[PDB]
């Protein structure tokens, strides 16, 4: 696109502000941004906030959120639909202009771990360039495992293709598919869907910890075989729904959009490696580390 | 085939009576019908009736369903398998030769939302011609939330590939892929996989409504992340068994021939689209749409 | 690999003996065997003791495994991780030079039908060569539905690529999808995983007998749709693990390395297919039979 020759805005930060016992507001932007997404390579990202996925929002159950997207896009609409809440597609995820602001509003009343994304025709295009992240939505009564829980990370898997190649979109194999992390309490990192990061600074943890990692597999087209080598699911929650319990799985299996609330136990020192099991998808990017030491 | 070269057999009703408390007669044609499956494009199906996907069949958990196939093809052999039912393949889901029938008879003792389909081999190139449909198997004792129901459609989603290729078929990438209708009362909307009609025409429903949606992803060769934009299921029922309970589900995930129940409450006027959030999949037709109106 | 021209090593059987109440040993090798995966066409695997799944492994909840692998590989390093086990996969999981041997122990707490592979980098080449299996962990307290069960099978779905090429196993289709069966008790046959043996020489049953599936499907790269012709999985124990129970599903969807415990009823005479309801998948292989007699 002619308009996005040397377009290269800097991230934003979400910013985000509670207003009332059950409303949010979220301000976010729509912004074109260079990514490095594996060595030497860098994708023109169309993205909320200049990362991709996106900045991680976290809102409790029964939140209505005053969502306002700022699009800084100098020529192509955006918009924003999250999958946590009830909203009229036609009149609640819709386009936001260049240079314009929109600003909707609407509740998210089930608790899980939920995708977000750009939903502006063709949603392929805007999702597999980059605009897509979570929402976590925490249960007003909690998982009956929390207690049990010693540290939590949030992680997302996702795809690119050849750069704003819609046919590649739609009939081609992935180019990269990639794991990032988002923070939820300070000193957490927060990268970008890369091929390298988390190999390079791996995600921390404790010997004899249970580790709850909130999931969610953005696509856009591939499903994801979810697996953290040397241990076993001890608990999974579907959607990250408290309801859908599962026990002692060794690879959880998420549709495209699909999120999960996990939870296992890292019983000796080392470097554990989380993969999607399709291994076609593991070898082109998409194996995070968890170093695990007696500190 | 040089012998369906022009053919274009016009669609036959399903006939269906019920013949005793837990008995029930079904009588289906295998037929070559020209069904327009994009703008544009014709494809000359093998069809169950003149339909692709073939048209819905509901029994009730416990009936023994005596089932005739006419097959009006002037050459191929075909056949039906349903995967509601318990049989011999052997000796059940036989090929009946060009201009013969065959009758089969066995129970449905499984409630759920099942896929059928002719079982000649090679049964790909059966399905992907366009052999497939769904079995609805009523449970005796219902789901526990029938009674906050309000509304219910079926929706079926297929792929299509290049004609009758079976190189394509087995090593390709489908050209669209498709949802379709098929009515379960007077007035509901009946339609072929195609990538447009259920954008159209979308179907209907009235702000605050649960809606039950049963749902089969008959492949023939891909799996769906099954998601209606702009709410999250209440409930979710794998296989339409009443067991296999999931609540709060933003995404289902469907194997090729998977089915489930699925409800969820329209909140807002709008229109909502039903996707596969393997949003290649959707881009290539697996668009439907929920048109929501205060009346 | 100029090491590898000519090399076929003879198969070597599993070496395993219980050593206390809640320890075992396993011996296994990494060898380079020759196997017939199409009729006609010979792939020089990397193997598990000349096996492709390789052997089964059986072991009780709570068990410690001392495992040992012995390297033959002439010039590639191997390792193995099993999924089953609580383990430092930088210290647990690590190579075994070639000509060499090395021994690992670790828990296996948890019951279900476990993946287990190679685990050397890159990971991709070594399972997409053949080194790839099951270990089972059976419950300490059974599953609820033991009592129903009369038979049981081990059934282990995988994919062939074009031989030791990354390119293509990263990026391409498979050439070949299928099934193989490791025996449980004695008689029961041990295939390995080929286009036709289980065509050819059909598991055997009972007319009305409950048959055990246990399943896994190792990938490297496809999840599966696992379909029984002609009847419906009475329960679903999801990866074998008694508390994820289902019932009345048509088909079990597995990520790569999922598995599960399936049961299902015979109730007629008959050859019964077993299959991916991917059928790409199954038409490139993934077709097992069950024959199904009245002895
Ligand atoms: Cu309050
Ligand atoms: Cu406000
Ligand atoms: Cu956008
Ligand atoms: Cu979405
Ligand atoms: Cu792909
Ligand atoms: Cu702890
Ligand atoms: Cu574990
Ligand atoms: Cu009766
Ligand atoms: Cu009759
Ligand atoms: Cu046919
Ligand atoms: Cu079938
Ligand atoms: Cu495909
Ligand atoms: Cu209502
Ligand atoms: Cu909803
Ligand atoms: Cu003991
Ligand atoms: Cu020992
Ligand atoms: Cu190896
Ligand atoms: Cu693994
Ligand atoms: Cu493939
Ligand atoms: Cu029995
Ligand atoms: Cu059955």
């Amino acid at each position: 696109i002619a308009a996005h020759k040397g377009v290269n805005q800097a991230p934003v930060p979400l910013k985000m502000e509670r207003v009332g016992p059950h409303d949010v507001h979220i301000e976010m932007t729509a912004q074109i941004t260079d990514i490095e997404i594996d060595k030497g390579k860098i994708y023109k990202a169309w993205t909320f906030n200049g990362q991709a996925p996106g900045p991680l929002v976290v809102v409790n159950e029964g939140d209505t959120i005053h969502f306002t997207l700022k699009n800084m896009d100098p020529v192509v609409p955006h918009s924003m639909d999250f999958h946590a809440v009830h909203a009229s597609p036609s009149k609640d995820f819709i386009d936001v202009m260049p240079n314009k602001s929109g600003t909707f509003t609407y509740p998210a009343n089930k608790p899980g771990v939920f995708m977000y994304h750009c939903g502006t025709k063709p949603v392929l295009q805007h999702i597999a360039n980059g605009m897509h992240g979570v929402i976590i939505v925490k249960p007003k009564n909690g998982y009956p495992t929390d207690k049990e829980v010693d540290r939590e990370y949030v992680l997302i898997q996702n795809e690119w293709y050849k750069y704003n190649d819609m046919n590649d979109f739609q009939n081609g194999v992935p180019s990269y598919v990639v794991f990032s992390s988002k923070a939820l309490k300070p000193g957490d990192p927060n990268t970008n869907g890369d091929t390298f990061t988390l190999k390079e600074k791996p995600l921390l943890a404790k010997v004899g910890e249970k580790i709850r990692l909130y999931i969610n597999n953005v696509g856009p087209n591939e499903v994801s075989s979810f697996h953290v080598v040397g241990t076993v699911f001890d608990d999974v929650y579907l959607d990250g729904n408290p309801n859908n319990h599962l026990q002692g799985m060794q690879t959880v299996m998420l549709p495209a959009s699909g999120g999960a609330v996990v939870e296992f136990t890292v019983t000796r020192p080392g470097t554990y490696p989380i993969v999607t099991h399709q291994f076609n998808h593991a070898q082109k990017g998409a194996v995070a580390m968890l170093k695990v030491t007696e500190t």
